């Protein structure tokens, strides 16, 4: 047992707030935001000795990474920026850093009560997306 057991299923999203805002924030444009706020992602997450994979399928995109904590890749996200990312473990905390024409944005995973957490943040602006078992 290891790292991330706690994370490792398939999650489905069932709250969303602030994410319209988060978006703007990013520089999601008006058409993608639209579309891409409609859509109740499943989150996939899965451990392969030190590698960890994360799947998003949904009606817009399917999008799918695998990295090795603390190794920077290359990224190019659901809203189609080409990014580079460092994702590290914090207390229990899967810590998610992407960056892109010299801006920055972190989105934090945790596990609590049945629930998985996400936290975006893009400057002063915080989204939360919870998502529960499948
Ligand atoms: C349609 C859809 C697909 C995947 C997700 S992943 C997101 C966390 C990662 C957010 C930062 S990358 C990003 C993705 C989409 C947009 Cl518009 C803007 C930024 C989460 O809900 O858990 C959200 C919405």
């Amino acid at each position: 047992s290891h790292m991330c057991d706690a994370f490792v299923g398939t999650w489905k999203l069932v709250s969303s707030e602030n994410f319209d805002d988060y978006m703007k924030e990013v520089g999601v444009g008006f058409a993608t935001r639209k579309v891409a706020g409609m859509a109740k992602p499943n989150m996939i997450i899965s451990v392969n000795g030190d590698v960890i994979t994360i799947k998003s399928e949904s009606t817009f995109k399917n999008t799918e990474i695998s990295f090795i904590l603390g190794q920077e890749f290359d990224e190019v996200t659901a809203d189609d920026r080409k990014v580079k990312s460092t994702i590290t473990l914090d207390g229990g905390v899967l810590v998610h850093v992407q960056k892109w024409d010299g801006k920055s944005t972190t989105i934090k995973r945790k596990r609590e009560d049945d629930k998985l957490v996400v936290e975006c943040v893009m400057k002063g602006v915080t989204s939360t997306r919870v998502y529960e078992r499948a």
